[PDB]
């Protein structure tokens, strides 16, 4: 059995699609009796530079190759064992997003064509059902809700899926209706997260500070990502909030707007460049606040939480799997925010049960979807 993972974003820009489908692929292929091959974009050295901290950039697929190994190498346990293959894309600046340039599929010869994993499946479809067996879109964007707010897709989404996916799984109900589908949160969390979580427990066991008393976000830097509700919110409760310190943490285009948006406020807001969530800098931070109603799973709030933060975020449908977690305090509105921050901030953080370690962990989201996607 052979499963290829198609997917819309590389590392190392730091986006669901480029990090879940990674990790996805790594945990399929230790699975064990089963081939795994992930199929990421190649950006000419233009494009790279829009969405690579361009500190980063290859001049061959083989390099990236060689970094997107090594990143991962650094964060999983075992040894990698899956292959990597490259189409070429163009990045459309107006679409935010990764265009597909060949037919995909060609990355994959015939002979070897078995299971196809869609990761976008409406991009991705812009020859599917007809060179693999089996096809399986993931849905993890709520196009709708972004295009709907740019200062349609809809029906040809439906069945362009539809024509060419046997299963659809929507990683939350936070999505488009969609054709042979089911609602799955099939990704997990970076086991560094899970480490990071068992140091700080372990500190505040002996006693260490685990916690600095502020809060931060962190995502691209966006209006529609969180940060126009989170201002707002900031900016209605200010008095309330006087004591909060925000660091806010991410690159995009609104990021000079934010900043100045930031600075009107009787709060100290501050905001920097994006970063990855597992350096060393996050690991104190001791409340996370993700107000985003745009995403279809937060996979920084399942990042936050597993390493043992208490999460401020939306009483929303994308938010309905992190609710089984107690660190995980949702609002209905501005009050319940501000209520809901403050107490966090007071209080100690409650430590995860092993259940629910297991729960955030790759090994879980792999079992999730190796059931929910008949590969069985
Ligand atoms: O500055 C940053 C921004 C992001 N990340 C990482 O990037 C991954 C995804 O981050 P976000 O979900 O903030 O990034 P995207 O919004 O760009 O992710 C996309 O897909 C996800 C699911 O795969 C979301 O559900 C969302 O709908 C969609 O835009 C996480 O591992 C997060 O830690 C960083 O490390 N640093």
């Amino acid at each position: 059995q052979h499963i290829a993972i198609f997917t819309t974003a590389s590392i190392p820009w730091l986006t669901g699609t480029a990090v879940n489908p990674l990790f996805r692929a790594a945990y399929l292929a230790n699975d064990g009796e089963r081939r795994v091959t992930l199929v990421i974009p190649w950006l000419t050295l233009k494009h790279q530079k829009l969405v690579y901290p361009n500190s980063i950039t290859f001049s061959s697929p083989s390099e990236q190759e060689a970094y997107v190994r090594q990143w991962l190498e650094e964060r999983v346990s075992f040894r990698l064992a899956f292959e990597i293959r490259f189409y070429p894309g163009k990045f459309a600046i107006d679409k935010r997003s990764i265009l597909p340039v060949g037919d995909i599929s060609d990355a994959i010869p015939d002979e070897e064509a078995d299971i196809a994993v869609l990761e976008e499946p409406e991009h991705l479809t812009w020859k599917w059902k007809t060179k693999f067996n089996y096809v399986i879109g993931i849905v993890h964007t709520n196009y709708l809700e972004y295009v709907k707010r740019e200062k349609f897709l809809k029906y040809l989404n439906s069945w362009v899926v539809g024509i060419y996916c046997h299963k659809v799984i929507r990683l939350s109900a936070a999505t488009q209706e969609y054709p042979k589908s089911i609602v799955c949160n099939v990704h997990g969390v970076n086991p560094k997260f899970l480490e990071i979580g068992l140091r700080k427990l372990e500190q505040q066991k002996l006693q260490e500070q685990p916690f600095t008393k502020g809060a931060y976000y962190i995502g691209k830097m966006v209006w529609s990502k969180g940060y126009k509700e989170l201002l707002k919110l900031l900016e209605k409760h200010q008095k309330e909030l006087a004591e909060l310190e925000v660091d806010l943490y991410g690159d995009g285009e609104d990021s000079e707007e934010i900043k100045e948006a930031a600075r009107k406020l009787d709060l100290t807001v501050n905001v920097y460049p994006g970063r990855d969530h597992a350096d060393s800098l996050f690991h104190n931070y001791k409340v996370f606040l993700n107000p985003s109603t745009t995403d279809v799973v937060c996979t920084t709030t399942a990042e936050a939480l597993a390493m043992g933060k208490i999460v401020v975020c939306a009483n929303h449908i994308s938010n309905k799997f992190f609710k089984q977690f107690p660190n995980c305090r949702t609002y209905d509105d501005g009050q319940g925010f501000v209520r809901a921050t403050l107490k966090a901030l007071g209080e100690q953080p409650s430590q995860l049960t092993e259940q629910q370690r297991h729960e955030l962990s790759w090994e879980a989201a792999t079992q999730r979807f190796i059931k929910v996607s008949d590969l069985n």
